[PDB]
């Protein structure tokens, strides 16, 4: 079971040039949202830890391992992340549910949230700034 996502401005998340973009105003990329198998080792008051995949979970979103986070799709199967074969923390987001929408906070880089910008058809990225121009709230639709 997968989800399609939109930001709260109704921009559809889809893939182009191996990047998640927000636009398509396109039904959206089918995104795998998989709970981390070992949540006790993480900060769960921030939301439920999940790994986000695309293309049937054959690539997963990472914040990287640099000093400054940056969002990339990495060619790792969610199965390997979910198994313990690969370490998962840079690929883990805390999903906070507000009811209509969810936000996604980097487990590896606290205070950074998945977000979109106002301009159409731009990359999904990360931000520390809430309530400003960056949109950190997302709708799910089930596939």
């Amino acid at each position: 079971l997968c989800f399609r996502m939109k930001d709260s401005a109704l921009k559809v998340l889809y893939l182009h040039n191996n990047q998640l973009l927000a636009g398509g105003l396109i039904k959206g990329e089918e995104i795998s949202v998989v709970p981390n198998r070992w949540p006790e080792a993480l900060e769960q008051g921030r939301g439920s830890p999940v790994i986000l995949g695309v293309q049937g979970g054959s690539q997963c979103l990472s914040c990287g391992v640099g000093q400054e986070p940056t969002l990339t799709l990495e060619p790792v199967n969610i199965m390997e992340l979910y198994l313990g074969a690969k370490e998962s923390k840079s690929f883990t987001f805390y999903r906070a549910d507000a009811g209509l929408t969810s936000s996604f906070e980097s487990a590896a880089y606290p205070g950074w949230f998945l977000c979109t910008v106002p301009e159409a058809d731009q990359p999904v990225r990360l931000t520390q700034e809430l309530g400003k121009s960056y949109n950190t709230d997302f709708y799910f639709q089930q596939c």
